[PDB]
């Protein structure tokens, strides 16, 4: 289930962080509006870029903490307020988060691995709700 998936993802975290983020940017190319230094790059070029690998892993490190602190795929209010109040997220709306979670769920459903895609879909939904409650437009 969900707790085991958190373990799986952490066991190859820099590969999953990069592959899921690329799945997101390829499925929703207009999202590069928020990531102007990743324009005009292939997947392999982004994987060679220091900022890409370090950004994606730090993002994914925190996402897994938020997932792990959740109960029944509902994140803590303290984690949602962190994500809302982060200067880095100044320009974001919940739609940005929804799209990331659609991309993650479709990644999991396309893998041959027994990921609990329904729990991740729920988590993404619940996180979007928590971000709204914590002040995200
Ligand atoms: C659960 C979801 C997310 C978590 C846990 C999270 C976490 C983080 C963290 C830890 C950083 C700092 C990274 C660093 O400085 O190395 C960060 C920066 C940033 N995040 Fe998020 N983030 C989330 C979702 C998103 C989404 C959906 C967007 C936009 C679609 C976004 C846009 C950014 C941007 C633009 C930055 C700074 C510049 C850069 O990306 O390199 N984040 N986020
Ligand atoms: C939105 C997002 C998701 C992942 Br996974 C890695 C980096 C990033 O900015």
């Amino acid at each position: 289930g969900f707790k085991q998936d958190i373990a799986t993802l952490r066991g190859d975290l820099r590969t999953y962080a990069q592959d899921i983020f690329l799945a997101f940017l390829n499925k929703y190319p207009d999202e590069k509006r928020n990531f102007k230094n990743y324009v005009g790059k292939s997947d392999q070029e982004l994987k060679s870029m220091a900022k890409f690998g370090d950004h994606t892993e730090k993002v994914f490190n925190l996402m897994m903490e938020v997932a792990d602190r959740a109960t029944d795929c509902v994140p803590l209010a303290s984690d949602a307020s962190t994500l809302v109040q982060m200067k880095q997220h100044s320009g974001l709306t919940t739609g940005n988060f929804e799209k990331l979670f659609v991309a993650l769920v479709e990644y999991m459903r396309a893998s041959g691995q027994s990921f609990d895609s329904q729990s991740w879909d729920r988590f993404g939904k619940n996180l979007v709700s928590a971000l709204s409650s914590a002040g995200m437009k």
